[PDB]
């Protein structure tokens, strides 16, 4: 339809993701490092088109070391807008030993330069 400004609608969830329906998210800034904790941000984007552009995932970490023995202090994901989604997720699971790292992880969704959402979470 008429062209239209992505936008953040309503609340932002955060916290853990539960697995056994839509996942349930527990609220919380405080994460396990533990082997399979999930966890991010999951909102309603009002505006999404297929022309626009797509968001950033920008996943600040504390030094993730991968087995080859690079450092990935930052994670980027870009991420095509579809219109009739009804939520967008930012997640991060630790599926491999190496990605369980005590500290603070910061999840921020970029459209271009502006910041949609963020959340600060304390890995320990």
């Amino acid at each position: 339809g008429a062209q239209a400004e992505v936008r953040i609608d309503g609340p932002i969830e955060y916290g853990v993701f539960e697995s056994r329906s839509e996942q349930n998210i527990q609220q919380t800034t405080e994460v396990p490092a533990k082997l399979g904790t999930k966890f991010g941000m999951r909102y309603q984007l009002s505006g999404k088109q297929e022309g626009d552009t797509p968001l950033t995932l920008l996943y600040l970490t504390p030094g993730v070391v991968t087995p080859d023995g690079q450092r990935h202090d930052k994670f980027e994901v870009v991420q095509k807008l579809v219109p009739g989604a009804p939520t967008d997720v930012m997640a991060y699971e630790f599926t491999e030993p190496h990605e369980v790292v005590k500290g603070e992880w910061r999840l921020m969704v970029f459209q271009g330069d502006r910041l949609l959402a963020e959340k600060s979470f304390d890995v320990r």
